[PDB]
């Protein structure tokens, strides 16, 4: 029990009513990981990373993450432990306007594994523009090039978190044999002023300039979805090599939201690695995407009532559940790898509970 | 081997445009066309010496992983006519750690009867259905068929963890082993058809139907509401579900109640299993949102090309056109379809007939045997 991570976990895991409501400082800054990470071998030791493969099947089946982050050194920490594996690869995109201290932190977290390392390229990342796609390409890139046998990319965020074992996410890859999972279903065209109008940040905030677009440059119709993504890397190379994709690329970059329709488009071109015929029969939502379990405040509620999912018990910002304790046990039962978002300001017990619950699950 | 099955298959199942188009010249051929087929007399003979038809047949009667060993699956297959296409079907997705329910029509020739009882003799694991139904199609005891075989499968073992239901046109595109990895990935959830109810759909469960002259039919008289919190889901009559959520289907009083309240509508097999996989505490269900609906493409029930969906895949078809036939809409698929269909995810593929292209069935029939015993 060396390496497994005042509230009974397994009460709030199960569920219990009784724990849920007895649920619902202290903190290392990026200088203590500055300073914690000069000894790399206590840091790996005290932080309880694993430096070894759990089983031959993991061995087998390396996997590939790009993290874009900003801040929050503790919770990059935790991520990172709670899905580092020494076969596995991972690439960090730092923010250009993240704070020096953080940008030394993180480094000083990466620099301690040859399997981590800080993007080649970095982006000052504006929310809903074509920079927030650029930071995952930005590592992309890097990724393939470094490394030909991982098997899947899997991009993240720093308030993402796993529900899955690195065993289980294994497996749920192999089940898919080959194919790419990510949410992609037919363009509303309520959203078409997202790309039909060309979008320029204006004082920090991406905006609709009334400038009009021409069509996009593929025969594929457009297609809705999210920023994330559970892609092979046959997906990967071709998206990075690709002319069509690199036309379909650069119109999209002053767009709205790139992120939430580039990913879920390719995925439907043919001939693309992976992809999807673009008949809408077989659109994948995100509730039958396995990429992230996501939360929406205007869909939560009874679910023997036709609710996608159960109320957020933590809060929701800007319509997204921050995740509270009391969400766990429902959310545990779902197939997806990862959830988002949490905050160990929100609920940090949320957080704690899932992290020593995996790590037990994976010492098994 | 004992047990592997002039045309190329290889090139076939590659889609070498070349191949294909021989094998449907040589389907023209009058010397083809005027081949000797068994009939279901020579099966009754056949079947006389078990050893020797599983031997002359190449049946495989012992597991091939241990992983197959300990994932044993069940089979409801509702068939009347077409012996030979029995043979191939059941061989095909046969092994000894299964269990195989065949539900013969009450209305199929007395000899095809015999030879499938001849051929189910055969194997302790394979069975005819305890209570046979006369099926009129688009009736409820085309439903009634495939309950009969879920009373006997789920009471002759508790082992078993999920039941595949077919018919006679089918045939599987996975070998049993890929099928039990797929089943495995499910996660103890059940995978089949089942999306919001189409508005052109809704006249068959708001009326009472009955059987007029050889057909169901509209009888006018409206029916009261379905006996159910939840919405009625639109989906197929084949599944693939946990043996829980048989035994809960075959138990439970609410279902109970909803299968009497179907009993009169139109094509009950195209609602009632979408609609038990959306109901909450139906093991293996999923939840009522529509987030959670499984198209015909995206569930691994059954792979079936309609003929006003074909089309140019590269342009927003689902898949490309038939290289066989038409019947009622449906593709009965020739050797060109193959390439195209085996890179699909689906467990099993319809429709299939020796009558309109053997090589489609043969090609098939060869690669698995082969795939499954590397
Ligand atoms: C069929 O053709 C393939 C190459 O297209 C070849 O590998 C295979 O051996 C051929 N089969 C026979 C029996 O000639
Ligand atoms: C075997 O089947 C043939 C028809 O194929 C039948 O005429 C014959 O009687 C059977 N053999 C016997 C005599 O048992």
């Amino acid at each position: 029990r060396h390496l497994e991570l005042n509230v009974n976990c397994t009460k709030i895991l199960q569920g219990d009513p009784e724990e849920i409501q007895k649920v619902k400082r202290p903190r290392w800054t990026p200088h203590d990981y500055i300073n914690m990470t000069r000894d790399c071998a206590s840091f790996i030791r005290t932080r309880k990373y694993i430096v070894e493969p759990l089983t031959k099947e993991e061995v087998g089946f390396p996997i590939a993450y790009s993290i874009v982050v900003h801040h929050k050194i503790e919770m990059l920490d935790r991520l990172l432990r709670a899905i580092y594996m020494p076969q596995n690869f991972y690439c960090i995109h730092v923010d250009r306007k993240a704070e020096e201290s953080f940008l030394a932190a993180v480094q000083g977290i990466a620099s301690c594994f040859d399997n981590v390392f800080v993007a080649s390229q970095l982006e000052s990342v504006v929310y809903a523009s074509w920079t927030r796609v650029k930071a995952d390409l930005n590592c992309m890139k890097d990724l393939y090039r470094m490394n030909a046998n991982w098997k899947y990319l899997i991009n993240l965020c720093g308030m993402d978190f796993p529900i899955k074992t690195n065993l289980e996410i294994v497996r749920k890859l192999k089940c898919s044999t080959g194919e790419n999972n990510l949410e992609t279903e037919k363009m509303p065209p309520n959203k078409e002023e997202r790309w039909k109008k060309r979008y320029a940040v204006v004082d920090g905030k991406l905006t609709n300039t009334g400038i009009v677009k021409a069509p996009p440059p593929l025969k594929t119709p457009l297609f809705s979805g999210s920023a994330y993504f559970v892609v092979t890397r046959e997906y990967v190379g071709y998206v990075l090599e690709n002319e069509n994709i690199q036309k379909l690329m650069e119109w999209a970059q002053d767009t709205y939201s790139p992120d939430e329709f580039l990913w879920a488009t390719i995925q439907r071109i043919p001939e693309v690695p992976g992809s999807f015929p673009s008949s809408n029969k077989y659109d994948l939502s995100d509730m039958n995407a396995i990429a992230r379990f996501v939360k929406w405040q205007y869909f939560e509620g009874d679910v023997s009532n036709g609710a996608p999912y159960p109320p957020c018990s933590g809060v929701h910002v800007r319509s997204v559940c921050v995740f509270g304790a009391g969400d766990l046990s429902w959310m545990l039962r779902q197939h997806h790898l990862f959830a988002n978002k949490f905050d160990m300001d929100v609920d940090p017990f949320a957080i704690q509970c899932l992290d020593e619950h995996l790590r037990r699950k994976a010492l098994e």
